[PDB]
């Protein structure tokens, strides 16, 4: 249908070029954009349509992530509580992306990493493996395990 993703009925998944279908974000009713990149530009930004939030990470090994999780989450709640979605996007493999996503779920919705995991793969079956994130997630859980996130 779209390679964009849905995850939850407000919370959809992309690549690049996923980002650039503006009859599917619109179909979707998706009214939030986050881009989790340095580099790229906000797509459609000049048609006025949409909410956006640069995560501006880059090519890195020690990218750090945590440190956007919490603005993240508040940005997609408040697509959430409008009653609007909110596409979170970055490049192939979507593995920025997918790490946010992940971690959203392990907060508002109690998964596990794991389980997150298992059910963000099963939505999107191609996610690269970045080890440095999954450890900045396995770090999360732990932090969410003992009330102090």
């Amino acid at each position: 249908s779209a390679e964009l993703t849905p995850i939850l009925p407000f919370l959809f998944l992309g690549n690049e070029q996923d980002a650039q279908d503006l009859d599917t974000m619109q179909r979707l009713n998706i009214g939030y954009v986050i881009n989790v990149t340095t580099h790229l530009p906000l797509y459609h930004y000049e048609k006025g349509l949409f909410n956006y939030k640069r995560l501006p990470a880059t090519d890195s090994n020690k990218q750090n992530l945590r440190q956007y999780f919490e603005e993240a989450f508040e940005f997609i709640e408040e697509a959430h509580q409008c009653g609007k979605g909110l596409l979170i996007h970055c490049q192939a493999g979507v593995a920025r992306s997918a790490t946010i996503v992940i971690a959203y779920l392990m907060k508002h919705t109690r998964m596990t990493m794991t389980d997150a995991y298992k059910f963000v793969k099963g939505k999107r079956p191609i996610i690269s493996p970045n080890l440095n994130f999954m450890g900045q997630l396995l770090e999360f859980e732990e932090d969410l395990n003992n009330g102090v996130t």
